[PDB]
């Protein structure tokens, strides 16, 4: 366990807050900077397959988190332009056992007041409204400073600052690379939602330059939708690129059923799509990014979110294992350690998220290919799947 | 039969040659002009799948033509740029069994020369030096005119003058339609080809913006190389585009064993790949379009020979069947028949052949799933080929 051991953390979105959690169970001390002055989320859908949920689960929380989530029977693939079934996958029982938890969905912002409370309750010590504004290692601690004026002295601290991360520049200065594609987000009352036939599972209709998702939240209550687009802005240069002027053009070509959905989007806000290069190294003396501060991906994997909860049980498990044979003294190795197992498992999935939203949105001749390759295919094999879902950290 | 039948064809191609054979086999009289100075084809391979080799069997031809011929045991895709097997097309018993004879390759010089002879033998009279100018109708006899001065009564004329087919512009002013892609062809002998396996099977090698083909003619003697490749010189505007000069730079991304294949292929001489437009009528009162004439394709499913093949014997069985009881006076309505039948299945070479191309030279992403399609397929299924090589026009 981690009794002695004194651990800051900057950032308190889903990431930091995990890791609060997953370090304060095993008996850190932590203390967490958060910039904003609450602890929020956006109040949309986000996707927790069971790569996440197992760890969920080990840290006592999915039962809570379950209570106000969805469970969908199936993501299902369809065609944007006929709206015609491509193919699904089950997420039965058989899943479950073979993955070991459920593949689920809910509102970011009941999955982190959750992680926040539980971090809260095991003992970590959670701040808002401070900036961390630099990191620095001298000796054997690391020497954290806030926009307060205070200087802070931990074993190590977490750079969990986000995608646009300035934590990240102790290592490198590469900046965020741009998608040209723009995702916007909407929360419906499900009754309201102009349905032809009812959703119980996550449905992602896929289209030349363009998608769209919608699943059920909180019981089949509310039905999250989610519209992702190639904005022409972006390829012209325009800072302020994939405005809601853009909409109505980009889905023009697709069904009825998609076009519908535009309509109950939030317009007064969206979500331009960077990610970044991957990375092989994370660590800065007794710095170590995680999250996406350390690898941000773009979402078509729905996958960033829970690589940091993996982040955070693969950093409490590691850290527990040698702190207490070798002390203050071991935290260097157990960063790099910690890297080692997670740089390859998240930057395949930065690399491959690519290459699938890609996939995706193909047209012409190479959409019919697609199209055809998931009609086709083996349903019961999982080769697409075992090495993103069947992924453990455990040694 | 056909034995009062007067019929001129103009155009003494591979598509001419088998008209004049399977109307003098029912009877016909048959006068057949051809432009060039002797009757002569490319000294390099194509390709006849049993849709074809069916037709000529019931000339009783095929015997003689398999004695010249190669067998191949199958149709190898492999990836152009790994030279990875994607899949394979088996022409072994069950395939014969199911499409009624052998997909076969020789060369085109040897097919055309077996065709002539035939025809002759069955009573075609054939015209070398002979330029077709006009065909017009007047009352129930078509009037055909030469570049000697002399007009010819006939009950029908054939336009079979090929892709670029003056006689086309009595029933439609549509232009050849470039593919910006340049075919070039060489026949090596065997044992001189550097190959680092064996070929007794038809292989084509996909790759971005180009393929190439191999395949043994003549007892395994020899083996055809076929490259086609996009011209960049095309996008550009070049009137004579596809030169030599870009063969290099074309299959530079490309595997060695592809690579060594641009050496051994006649440079003096290529095929810029055009194609038609579709269109429905291919009769001007008492002719018909036949052939290139009437349906000139790319050249992807190596189908466009074996389609003015197939436009014989359906010529040939339905005026067979309709002029015994209706005489000369039903040439009109056979005709129709003959362009009703053969328009639906020709034009969907030609629109397919288009999307078969483009799937050959798809690029990243896209390749990946093409590749991972072709990979995957139930090869005990035909449903990718009953349509072409399971059609028959027998009535
Ligand atoms: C709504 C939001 C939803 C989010 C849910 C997301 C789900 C992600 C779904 C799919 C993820 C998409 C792409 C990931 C790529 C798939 C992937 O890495 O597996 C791989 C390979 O398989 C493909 O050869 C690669 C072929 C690439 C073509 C991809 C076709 C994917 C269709 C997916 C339908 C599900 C593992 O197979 P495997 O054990 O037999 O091992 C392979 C080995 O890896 C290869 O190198 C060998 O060549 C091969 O013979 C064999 O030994
Ligand atoms: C070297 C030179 C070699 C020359 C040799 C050339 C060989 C040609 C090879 C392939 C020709 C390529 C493309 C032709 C397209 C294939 C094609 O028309 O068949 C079709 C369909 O199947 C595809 O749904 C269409 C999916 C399109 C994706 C194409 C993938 C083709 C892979 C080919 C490997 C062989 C016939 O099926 P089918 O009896 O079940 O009937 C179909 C019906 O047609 C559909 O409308 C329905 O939706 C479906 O449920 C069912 O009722
Ligand atoms: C449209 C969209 C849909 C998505 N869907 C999914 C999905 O379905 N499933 C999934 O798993 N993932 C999803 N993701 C990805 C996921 O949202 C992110 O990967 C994940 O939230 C990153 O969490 P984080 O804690 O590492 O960073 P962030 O959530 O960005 O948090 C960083 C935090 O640090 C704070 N901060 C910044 N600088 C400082 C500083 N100097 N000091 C103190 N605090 C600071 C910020 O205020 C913020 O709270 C999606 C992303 C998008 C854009
Ligand atoms: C690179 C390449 C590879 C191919 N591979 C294959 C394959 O493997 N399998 C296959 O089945 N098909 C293949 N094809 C297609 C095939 O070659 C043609 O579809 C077919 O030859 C057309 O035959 P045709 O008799 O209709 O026209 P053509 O062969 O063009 O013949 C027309 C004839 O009429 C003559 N002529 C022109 N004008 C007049 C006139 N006014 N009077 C008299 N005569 C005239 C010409 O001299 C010519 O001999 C390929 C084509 C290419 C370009
Ligand atoms: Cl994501
Ligand atoms: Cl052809």
């Amino acid at each position: 366990n981690l009794q002695d051991a004194r651990i800051i953390i900057a950032g308190g979105g889903i990431g930091g807050a995990a890791n609060a959690l997953a370090l304060a169970q095993k008996g850190a001390n932590v203390t967490l900077f958060e910039r904003a002055s609450e602890f929020g989320e956006v109040g949309a859908g986000l996707q927790v397959g069971p790569h996440g949920a197992r760890i969920l689960d080990s840290w006592g929380v999915l039962d809570d988190v379950l209570s106000r989530a969805f469970l969908p029977k199936n993501i299902v693939f369809r065609d944007a332009i006929t709206a015609e079934v491509l193919t699904k996958i089950d997420l039965g029982s058989e899943f479950r056992g073979r993955y070991g938890g459920p593949y689920f969905v809910t509102h970011r912002s009941d999955l982190h007041a959750t992680l926040v409370d539980a971090a809260r309750a095991a003992g970590a010590e959670l701040h808002t409204g401070v900036t961390v504004t630099d990191v620095i290692t001298e000796g054997d601690k690391a020497i954290v400073s806030t926009d307060d004026g205070r200087t802070h002295e931990a074993d190590i601290a977490l750079g969990m600052d986000g995608l646009k991360s300035r934590l990240r520049e102790k290592i490198s200065g590469d900046e965020p690379v741009s998608s040209g594609y723009a995702a916007y987000r909407g929360t419906t009352p499900y009754r309201d939602v102009e349905l032809d036939e009812d959703i119980e599972d996550v449905v992602g209709y896929i289209g030349p330059r363009c998608h769209f998702i919608q699943y059920p939240l909180r019981g089949g209550e509310m039905l999250n939708q989610v519209a992702v687009f190639e904005s022409p802005g972006f390829k012209n240069g325009i800072e302020n690129w994939g405005g809601p002027e853009e909409l109505e053009q980009a889905y023009a070509h697709c069904h009825e059923n998609v076009r519908r959905g535009i309509d109950y989007l939030w317009k007064d806000r969206w979500w331009p799509m960077y990610d970044r290069e991957p990375i092989e190294n994370w660590v800065d003396g007794r710095m170590i990014l995680l999250g996406d501060a350390a690898h941000p991906p773009l979402q078509y994997l729905a996958s960033g979110a829970v690589m940091a909860i993996e982040d955070a049980k693969c950093l409490a498990d590691y850290a527990a294992e040698d702190f207490s044979t070798g002390g203050n003294s071991a935290w260097p190795q157990i960063l790099k350690e910690v890297n080692t197992e997670r740089a390859p498992r998240c930057n395949r999935i930065l690399t491959t998220g690519r290459m699938w939203g890609e996939l995706w949105h193909l047209d012409g001749t190479a959409r019919i290919a697609r199209n055809e390759l998931f009609r086709t295919r083996d349903t019961s094999s999982y080769k697409y799947t075992d090495w993103l879902w069947g992924y453990s950290s455990d040694r």
